[PDB]
């Protein structure tokens, strides 16, 4: 198809010219075998190993016997599986400096508590800015012209937050469906006091997702409490735990609202619990977070644990920038 | 003691003067049998039956084989019975005025309306809340926050609307029993946009109200079960509507079941147990909250009808501005 153009173009250059056919033709068809297999061969001359498997693999899930693709696939697959435990390795030396630690320190953590809000909120349409933020939190006033609803997200943001930080992230035992519940009552109650802390009662569509019946929402709950508090689940990397974690109830959508906040919260207890500092995906990322929701709702979470992995990072390089 | 001042100055008139000495010996004993006695005999000569009962009653409380006290008090006993009854009647009349009234009519529609974010005004601003009924009104109808009010302050009215809604869709015209279940929801609604955690779920610590204990928390869910049994119950339903709104009113408030927005529930509560007798919707106005709290205080010390009184006074006032407001829109209204 599209796929010889990109070909012919590959040899003598313009690749910038045969990654926009081969992108131009996985738009036609990004189930097409012979482009991903392809278009893998490509990336990997741009020494892009990561994206040739995910193409390798996205290919051998279409057509499971594809030799180009398998040869390839067997190549890489533990060639990243290598790459992926080296920067988890390297993240790790990171959160020992920072931990190693003061004044600049602890004014980075409540310059961080506000930005984290500010993030978690503004990246589903929340228009409050972080002086508003810090205003809401600080003086316990409204912000002018700025709805109220709004305002309560942030209250309970900060509600929820206090109450991980307190309660939680220090005790011992099981996370239980209780305790989720709680974060999601904080999370929501001064926005929908009825819904908040209650499962969803209806169905919904979430994007191009159709998550499990609101019959279904609590039998896969207790299935992800049990895989929490798994052993298969500890032995994970706390990065890899978390992320999984997130995206786990993400796909179940128990709530009808206050998803996304409760998954980033239980994703930063995960991590806390671990050693780890608060994570933030930034406002900015939104596009490329709900790519790897859909390539992982597609059939791959790795690149969603490397975003995770990547905001675990960037989290980590703004702390010990405070030196 | 300063009671045979006020006796001695009683004669000669300078009744101003007596006052001040029965309301001063009352100061240094409220349980003094001969001074409440000799102040309601005073009571009575101002044409004031009901207070002078009100003495007669409190003193037999005390000593009840006082003769003074006793001849007065079967003389009052019944004159007073008739006087409640005869207000009550009084209310009613004025309660088929409203509900006399086309009810599409456009002049009425206003007045429910206005009457409404009153009501939310009055029962915020009783406990201290600053909002102005604008900045209510802009609450509620744009959904934008208030520029230098706190946050607290706009979530109690978001709370207040979200409960009246549901009480007004969901329970006025429901039919049976009142629940528990009812109550906690009317509560979740009241108090969860400023206390999540709290709204919807009994109290879980002791407290002291004024000069009042209420029940221990312990005891707050039985108490709430002989609450719901008694709002069920034909004693109850055989009481008049205000009456019995009245002593909902003041039965939940003495067992205070919640941590906070407990007097706004009860006047909810009160205001569906009217809704549900075909009344309309009752409201304490904030300048009468030194009043409500003396019948309240009235109530516990061991008599509750002023307290029904007072709340008779509220639905006739309510009443006599609706048909009033109703009938200045009939004319300068389109
Ligand atoms: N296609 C999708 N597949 C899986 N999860 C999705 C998809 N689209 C959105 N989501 C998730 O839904 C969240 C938004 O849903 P919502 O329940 O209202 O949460 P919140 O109120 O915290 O923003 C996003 O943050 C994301 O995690
Ligand atoms: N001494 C008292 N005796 C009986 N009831 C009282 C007393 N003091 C206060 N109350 C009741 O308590 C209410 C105020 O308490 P609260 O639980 O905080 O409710 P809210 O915040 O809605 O007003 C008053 O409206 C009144 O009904
Ligand atoms: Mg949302
Ligand atoms: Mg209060």
């Amino acid at each position: 198809a599209a796929l010889n153009q990109a070909l012919e173009m590959k040899r003598q250059g313009k690749r910038e010219k045969a990654q926009k056919l081969f992108m131009h033709a996985l738009k036609m068809d990004p189930d097409f075998v012979d482009a991903l297999t392809e278009f893998g061969i490509f990336s990997e001359e741009d020494k892009d190993i990561i994206q040739a498997d995910y193409l390798y693999t996205r290919a051998l899930t279409i057509s499971p016997y594809h030799e180009k693709a398998l040869v390839n696939r067997d190549r890489t697959l533990p060639l990243v599986e290598e790459i992926d435990q080296r920067y988890f390795s390297i993240i790790d030396s990171k959160v020992k400096k920072v931990m190693s630690i003061n004044s600049a320190l602890r004014r980075v953590m409540e310059e961080t508590y506000y930005h984290h809000i500010y993030h978690t909120v503004a990246i589903e349409g929340n228009t409050l800015t972080l002086s508003e933020i810090r205003h809401i939190l600080e003086t316990r006033y409204a912000v002018p012209g700025k709805s109220l609803e709004e305002q309560n997200e942030v209250i309970g943001m900060h509600a929820a937050m206090k109450y991980i930080n307190t309660t939680l992230v220090s005790r011992i035992g099981s996370v239980t469906i209780s305790d989720v519940l709680e974060i999601h009552r904080r999370v929501l109650g001064y926005v929908d006091p009825v819904e908040a802390g209650r499962f969803r009662t209806t169905q919904v569509l979430v994007g191009h997702h159709i998550p499990p019946h609101p019959q279904d929402v609590e039998k896969q709950m207790q299935e992800f409490v049990q895989w929490l508090n798994s052993e298969e689940a500890m032995n994970l990397h706390p990065v890899e735990f978390a992320a999984l974690a997130h995206y786990k109830l993400v796909y179940i959508h128990p709530f009808i609202d206050g998803n996304g906040r409760t998954s980033r919260l239980l994703m930063n207890l995960i991590l806390m619990q671990a050693g780890y500092p608060p994570i933030t995906i930034r406002k900015e990322q939104r596009s490329d977070y709900y790519h790897v929701l859909e390539a992982a709702n597609e059939g791959d979470v790795r690149p969603f644990i490397r975003f995770i992995a990547k905001c675990t990072e960037t989290t980590l390089d703004t702390l010990l920038f405070a030196t």
